């Protein structure tokens, strides 16, 4: 029902068809098939038609052929039936579906002549030897593609043929792998590269597959992302092609001087919907307006590649002196080699954006306002205050705070700096070598104002920072930051959910779990905790067409439930059709689903009227008799599943936390340390719920006991109000 083609239409003006490139497609994939199909014969004559055929390290037999048509390729003779359809699909008529039929029976046929290939591989023999990978194995698609899908990697560059010098390839790919697209390396391109002594490999996601066939190994690799990551059945073509289309955002660089074969596999990457563009001029009766082009100049060509796919990059090269990468951001500066810490030991510390008017300031304006880092001995500590000021033409105070957490992130992306917490909060600290290294303040507010103008192209223009550190200056405008932070969050305590009338869905976990869909209201968080109400809303206003939407509030059905028909209709529209009510107040009856990055689970125990919870971080058994990964593989994955439920923490603490199902009075069992950590919120709504003051301490954990049978006397002595509640069965 996809209707996947429909992506094509307007390409081609009616009877103006490219018949020059459709001759060569059609030679191609009858080439490509004829060679897939001796080669096959041989293999037959050779081991016998029921001899083992496959790739090393993969679940999904030969991934191409699994994933468009289904079959599960195990011996030589699976692979005699294929061939014939293939062949059978290759139609001589100039159309471009018959050209698109073509690329995918090309692609068909490079999948079994490279399986026929490892016919001879063992690994105390291997076909692949270094610096090649040949095919790559699945825990790399793991590994790697789950950032592919979820656009963590921009894009991903099928590189065919060789550019037109070593330094030329050089260029291209330096600026592609800097730009962190993945790169799928064929053919003499892999040797122009290496004589530039360019690094590659899978630890830089720049695989040298090989020559000719073994360009294969991008295709099978990308499909796997939708046999493994879109959970799409096998032979559902239109179905993985539309997955290609959405969600991997390759592109085909077809370099070098053009042959038959390199063409027809390149219209099968049209087939599955990713554009070529090759350096190559071409006539007008050999190219396709969106699909197939020229590009010559290589100091344009990566530019229009990425404008053909719909790639949009934020990275920008900058002068530093020290390497700024994304890697790092784990790193922490110990205590054994701690150097200048600020904040944490009321020493002041402080940091805040904040919008501002247009002709008032400049761009580019970075200040560093007292002493640098150049004033302490190893172990030191100084007070540390920011300020960041944005002008944007579409620019609001709404963005203020989402701009705020990001610095945390920023200031990590680099070696040496280390910061966690926010606010007044702010943790800053810096490691001994980087200021052994030589960078100081002037080049980390650099930094901020770099990625500040990288990630949010469409709103932010004109920005500056401006650093301070005398430890008083530093508290006067701590004191001001207070006031914003207090107009934020007064703004945030005015939010109820009948004070709006628009939720917002995410989508952003359907990388993972793609029938899972969030709808944040604002008295339940995300159940990831990281996404509010707010801030699904400003990235709605800042990006549109995110994965972030309005929903109002139409057709209600259930006022106790909290069912509306928008939000039936739209998580239906975005669950493949497979949830069709979903109630926002209650986890007994159509509760919102979950992907697998929940903070808690929440399950009812009819054995003591009420519902346990239990914290990701909480290893012990729990009263339903499972550890919360076991709860985890059954709530997790989009599924509806009544009776059990994840959450953000601190859903735990709103107003309307299941408040169809009794609210906060349900809750029987939790761990020891999750309720101490959520004492003070617990303990507020307790007290305006008329449950006392005292009520937390008749919650069950686990010192009381880890079953239901050593719970139950404990939750009688205490008088729980549960147990005098209507069973929710
Ligand atoms: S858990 Fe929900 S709100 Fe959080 S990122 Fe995933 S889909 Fe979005
Ligand atoms: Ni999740
Ligand atoms: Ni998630």
């Amino acid at each position: 029902v996809i209707n996947f083609d429909q992506i094509f239409e307007g390409a081609i003006e009616p009877g103006k068809e490219p018949k020059r490139l459709f001759k060569e497609v059609y030679e191609g994939a009858i080439t490509a098939t004829s060679y897939a199909e001796i080669l096959l014969s041989r293999a037959i004559e050779k081991y016998g038609p029921d001899h083992p055929v496959g790739y090393p390290d993969t679940a999904y037999f030969l991934p191409v052929i699994r994933a468009f048509s289904g079959e599960e390729v195990r011996t030589l003779k699976d692979m005699v039936p294929i061939l014939n359809r293939m062949r059978a699909q290759i139609k001589s008529e100039l159309t471009f579906e018959n050209a698109r039929l073509a690329g995918e029976a090309t692609w068909y046929a490079a999948e079994i002549i490279e399986a026929l290939r490892y016919l001879k591989h063992t690994p105390e023999n291997p076909i692949v030897v270094p610096p090649w990978t040949g095919f790559i194995g699945d825990p790399v698609v793991r590994q790697y593609g789950i950032k592919m899908v979820d656009w963590t990697i921009p894009g991903e560059a099928i590189i065919i043929g060789r550019a037109k010098d070593s330094k030329a390839a050089k260029k291209i790919v330096d600026d592609l792998m800097g730009k962190g697209l993945m790169l799928f390396l064929c053919d003499e391109i892999i040797e122009q590269l290496l004589e530039e002594n360019v690094k590659l490999g899978v630890d830089y996601i720049a695989y040298p597959l090989g020559n000719f066939t073994q360009v294969v190994h991008a295709a099978n690799y990308a499909l796997r992302a939708g046999l493994m990551f879109g959970g799409i059945a096998p032979g559902l073509r239109d179905a993985h092609r539309d997955y290609q289309r959405r969600r991997v955002l390759a592109f085909v660089l077809y370099l070098g001087e053009h042959d038959m074969v390199k063409t027809a596999a390149a219209m099968g990457a049209i087939f599955t919907g990713f554009p070529v563009i090759t350096d190559q001029p071409l006539p007008e009766d050999k190219q396709i307006k969106d699909w197939f082009i020229s590009e010559p100049d290589y100091d344009k060509i990566v530019q229009t590649a990425l404008e053909v796919r719909g790639i949009k990059i934020t990275s920008i090269d900058i002068d530093l002196p020290i390497n700024f990468g994304p890697a790092f951001e784990g790193e922490s500066i110990r205590k054994g080699d701690m150097h200048v810490e600020f904040g944490g030991g009321k020493t002041p510390s402080f940091e805040l954006v904040r919008m501002v008017g247009p002709d008032e300031i400049e761009d580019g304006k970075v200040e560093v306002i007292g002493p640098d880092i150049d004033s302490v001995e190893p172990g030191g500590r100084l007070p540390i205050g920011i300020v960041v000021d944005i002008y944007g033409r579409k620019m609001q105070e709404d963005f203020e705070p989402v701009l705020e957490r990001r610095i945390h992130y920023f200031t990590n992306y680099g070696e040496g700096f280390w910061h966690t917490a926010q606010r007044d909060l702010t943790w800053v600290r810096i490691s001994k070598e980087a200021f052994a290294k030589g960078a100081r303040l002037k080049h980390l507010g650099q930094l901020l104002y770099a990625k500040f103008k990288q990630e949010f192209p469409s709103i932010v223009d004109r920005v500056q920072v401006t650093i301070y550190t005398d430890e008083q200056k530093v508290l006067e405008l701590r004191e001001i930051a207070r006031k914003k932070y207090a107009e934020r969050d007064a703004r945030l305590r005015e939010l109820s959910d009948e004070a709006v009338d628009t939720y917002y869905s995410c989508l952003l976990c359907q990388s993972f779990a793609p029938t899972h869909v969030c709808i944040v209201s604002p008295e339940r968080v995300g159940l990831c905790g990281a996404i509010s109400w707010l801030d699904a809303k400003a990235a709605y206003e800042i990006n549109p067409n995110g994965p972030n939407q309005p929903i109002p509030k139409e057709g209600l059905i259930d006022p106790v439930k909290g069912q509306w028909e928008s939000f039936n209709e739209y998580i239906y529209k975005n669950s493949q059709r497979t949830i069709e009510r979903m109630n926002l107040y209650t986890i007994m009856e159509y509760p919102m689903t979950s992907c697998g990055c929940f903070e808690a689970i929440m399950a009812y125990l009819p054995e003591l009227n009420g519902f346990m919870i239990v914290n990701r971080e909480h290893s012990g058994m729990t009263p339903i008799g499972m550890t919360f990964s076991t709860l985890a593989g059954m709530v997790g994955g989009g599924t509806q599943t009544p009776g059990f439920m994840g959450i953000g923490k601190s859903y735990i603490g709103s107003r309307k936390f299941v408040k169809a199902d009794g609210g906060l009075a349900r809750v029987v069992w939790m761990p020891k340390d999750l309720k101490e950590q959520l004492r003070s919120i617990i303990e507020e709504r307790a007290e305006e719920e008329g449950l006392g003051r005292d009520f937390i301490d008749k919650i069950a954990d686990e010192t009381v006991g880890t079953t239901v049978d050593e719970v139950l006397p404990f939750l009688e002595e205490k008088g729980h109000p549960a147990l005098s509640m209507e069973p929710l069965l």
